[PDB]
RNA sequence: UGUAAAUA
C-alpha cells in the first residue's frame, strides 16, 4: 500500500510524518481531502524552511492539475502566502499560461486571488498581462468577476488601465456591466479605486443612461457609489435629476434606494432640493410627499427624509404633512408609517 | 411594508 492509503486509516499511527515524507506522493495528497490538511497543517507549523521547500518542487511540477482542485487549490495558495516570498516567481510561471482559464474556474480563480492578494506588483502585472486577454467576459463571469476586483483593490491604478478602456470599450458597455450581476462589482471597484481620470469617463458613460441603470436591480448600487465617490458636480447632476423626477424615483423599488442615497450623502443644499420638490404641490394635486407616504417604496424615502434633514427642512416638512393625517390613517400601512415618524408630529 | 457575489 502507498503512503496516503496507510495514513487515511489509522492517522494518529502517523503523527510522526513530516513533509519530506511524501517525496513523489504530493499530487495523492494534495487532491486528497485528509492528505490536504496533512500538507496544509504541516506547512502553517513547520519551522523548518527546508520541508516546506521540498514539496514545493511536487508542487510547481502539477501545478496544473491542483489549482482547479476543491482540496489541491488550498495547496497552492499556502505558497503565495507571506512567508513563501522565495517561491513567487516561480509559482506564478508554473501557471501564467493558463491564467486566462483559470481566471473562470471556481477553485483556480481562488489561487488567483490569493496570488494578486499578496504578491508583489512585477508579479501583478505578469498576471493581469493574461486576464487582459479575457477581461470583457472575465468580469460578467461568476468566478472571473472576484478576480478583477481583486485586481483593481491591489494594484496602482494605472495598471489596470485596460480594465477602465475595457468599460469604455463600446458605447454600451458600462450600461451592459452595470445591469450585470457581476460586472456591476467591477463598476463599483473602479469608482471606489480608480483615479479621476479613470473614473471621469466611466461617471460620464452611467450619467447618458441614469435613470435606466439607476432603477436596475443591479445598477442601481452602482449609481448609489457614483453618489459617494463622485464629484460634487456628479451628485448635483444626480440629485437635480431625482429632485426634478422625485415622485418617479421614489415610487419605484430600485430607484428609491438612489434617493436614500442622496439624503445620506448629500449636503444641506442637495437635502434641500430634495426637501422643496417633495413640499411642491401641483395646483389641485396633494404635496408629493403625502403621495409618496401612500406609496409602497416611496414612505421609506419619506422617512429617511426626516431622519437625514436639518430641523428647518423637517419643519417644512411636518407642516406640509400635518394637514394629510387623516386621509393617510387609511392607506395601507398608513398606521404604522407615522408612527414611525411620530416623534416628529409631537 | 422595499434590493445584489465563487471554495472542504
Ligand atoms: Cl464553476
Amino acid at each position: 500500500d502507498d503512503l496516503l492509503t496507510r495514513y487515511r486509516a489509522n492517522p494518529a499511527m502517523m503523527k510522526n510524518l513530516k513533509l519530506s515524507d511524501i517525496r513523489g506522493a504530493l499530487l495523492k495528497f494534495a487532491k486528497d481531502q485528509v492528505g490536504s490538511r496533512f500538507i496544509q497543517q504541516e506547512l502553517a507549523s513547520s519551522k523548518d524552511r527546508f520541508e516546506k521547500d521540498s514539496i514545493f518542487d511536487e508542487v510547481v511540477s502539477n501545478a496544473d492539475e491542483l489549482v482547479d482542485d476543491i482540496f489541491g487549490n488550498y495547496v497552492v495558495q499556502k505558497f503565495f502566502e507571506y512567508g513563501e516570498e522565495r517561491h513567487w516567481a516561480r509559482l506564478v510561471d508554473a501557471i501564467i499560461d493558463r491564467v486566462p482559464e483559470y481566471a473562470f474556474q471556481m477553485y483556480a480563480c481562488r489561487v488567483l486571488q490569493k496570488a494578486l492578494e499578496k504578491i508583489n506588483e512585477p508579479l501583478q502585472i505578469k498576471i493581469l498581462s493574461q486576464i487582459r486577454h479575457v477581461i470583457h467576459r472575465c468580469m460578467k463571469d461568476q468566478n472571473g468577476n472576484h478576480v478583477v476586483q481583486k485586481a483593481i483593490e491591489k494594484v496602482s491604478p494605472q495598471y489596470v488601465q485596460f480594465i477602465v478602456d475595457t468599460l469604455l470599450e463600446s458605447s454600451n458597455t458600462i450600461y451592459e456591466m452595470s445591469v450585470d450581476p457581476y460586472g456591476c462589482r467591477v463598476v463599483q471597484r473602479c469608482l471606489e479605486h480608480c483615479s479621476p481620470s479613470q473614473t471621469k469617463p466611466v461617471i460620464g458613460q452611467i450619467h447618458k443612461r441614469f435613470d435606466e441603470i439607476a432603477n436596475n436591480q443591479y445598477g442601481n448600487y452602482v449609481v448609489q457609489h457614483v453618489i459617494e465617490h463622485g464629484s460634487e458636480e456628479d451628485r448635483m447632476v444626480i440629485v437635480t435629476r431625482v429632485s426634478n423626477n422625485l415622485f418617479e424615483f421614489a415610487t419605484h423599488k430600485y430607484s428609491s434606494n438612489v434617493i436614500e442615497k442622496c439624503l445620506e450623502q448629500g449636503a444641506v443644499y442637495h437635502k434641500s432640493m430634495i426637501v422643496g420638490a417633495a413640499c411642491h404641490h401641483q395646483e389641485g394635486s396633494v404635496p408629493i410627499v403625502v403621495q409618496m407616504m401612500k406609496d409602497q417604496y416611496a414612505n421609506y424615502v419619506v422617512q429617511k427624509m426626516f431622519d437625514q434633514v436639518t430641523s428647518e427642512q423637517r419643519r417644512e416638512l411636518i407642516l406640509t404633512v400635518r394637514p394629510h393625517i387623516p386621509v393617510l390613517r387609511q392607506f395601507p400601512h398608513g398606521k404604522h408609517i407615522l408612527a414611525k415618524l411620530e416623534k416628529y408630529f409631537q
